[PDB]
């Protein structure tokens, strides 16, 4: 039940996803890694509920695992900092190119185009992690890169955590994943929005696009209130989004990590 329109629409998105989605992290390299060797409190409470382990599996069978120290409360909580920074600059790249790819985004005006990107690059780069996230092991599978978390639901006490397992557990399809960050990338409330009306009309299109893509393509009882479950959490996202601002600017506060292109998407 999709007019031409939805179907071009979808279709245009997917393949965007497809051009910008590097799903095996291929030209994800010469990353920092951490070395083989007060205002702290607030960044201590922030950076200990979001410790990952990294592993890195080469191409000839080695496997080089990396376990983060212990809180002890100094400069230790930073080691992966430089490696994640390397990361959310590879996945905002990523981010771009999909926005420049999209038509109805090409037609925006410059000033808006770029309003947009600094607005939801954070968003979609999480939406994308998604994907790769595994629910049962608590891993993000990023090609040749593998991120655990380090109890039992008390991490689901951590925004970005319980965002990433209740997303999980929707079984969302590619479509419905690439509508989202349609939705989040056209949001017309953020801050330096010219044409906030064109950028609203197109919002609501994706919108109607996902929720007849829904009704047409999951009827089981599962599956209802789907798009509402769905706009419940890019709202949730909205919040988790400027939570992570604040976070990384403190972060920025004691010690400089962001990247010329987290510098340029932060507004630093
Ligand atoms: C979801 C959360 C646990 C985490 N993911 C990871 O560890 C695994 C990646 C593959 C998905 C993540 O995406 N973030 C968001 C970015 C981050 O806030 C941050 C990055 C760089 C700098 Cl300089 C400062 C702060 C972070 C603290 C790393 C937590």
């Amino acid at each position: 039940g999709l007019t031409e329109e939805q179907r071009m629409m979808i279709r245009e998105l997917m393949d965007a996803q497809m051009k910008t989605f590097d799903t095996t992290f291929s030209h994800f390299k010469n990353f920092r890694l951490p070395g083989v060797l007060a205002k702290w409190s607030q960044v201590r409470k922030d950076l200990c509920s979001l410790k990952v382990s990294l592993q890195l599996r080469g191409e000839d069978g080695s496997v080089w695992n990396y376990k983060p120290p212990a809180d002890s409360g100094g400069k230790e909580i930073f080691s992966l900092l430089p490696h994640m920074a390397d990361m959310s600059t590879y996945m905002f790249k990523g981010i771009i190119s999909f926005a420049k790819v999209i038509s109805y985004f090409r037609d925006l005006p410059i000033e808006d185009q770029i309003s947009l990107l600094k607005g939801a690059a954070f968003e979609l780069c999480q939406l994308r992690f998604n994907t790769v996230f595994n629910a049962e092991t608590g891993t993000w599978e990023c090609g040749r890169l593998s991120y655990c978390l380090e109890g039992f639901q008390q991490l689901l006490l951590e925004p970005m955590l319980k965002f990433h397992y209740m997303l999980k557990k929707l079984q969302l399809h590619e479509e419905e994943y690439v509508l989202m960050q349609a939705i989040s990338l056209f949001s017309p409330d953020r801050p330096g929005v010219l044409q906030h009306r064109v950028v609203d009309q197109l919002q609501e299109q994706f919108a109607i696009t996902l929720k007849s893509y829904i009704e047409c393509n999951r009827p089981q009882p599962a599956h209802r209130f789907l798009f509402l479950k769905i706009m419940a959490m890019l709202t949730e996202l909205r919040s988790i989004n400027a939570q992570h601002t604040q976070r990384l600017l403190r972060i920025q506060d004691i010690h400089p990590f962001a990247t010329p292109l987290m510098q340029e998407l932060f507004g630093i």
